[PDB]
């Protein structure tokens, strides 16, 4: 699902996670985003199975490189 992803540096950006376990995720690993970023999950304890199972995660403005 949609989740706000905190962006190193300054802002905080949005990001696709695949992790969550909802629909959007089973699209979201065939990598259709437009500005295709790396997101991670913690496997940290929290009650995302009460409403809309949603994880907030680090991400980087594009690819890592040059």
């Amino acid at each position: 699902m949609n989740v706000t992803v905190e962006v190193v540096g300054e802002e905080t950006s949005e990001v696709a996670v695949d992790d969550d376990g909802t629909y959007a995720d089973l699209v979201r690993a065939v990598d259709l985003s437009p500005h295709e970023v790396t997101v991670l999950v913690d496997g940290r304890p929290v009650p995302e199975d009460q409403s809309v199972e949603v994880d907030r995660v680090k991400v980087l403005r594009l690819i890592k490189g040059g």
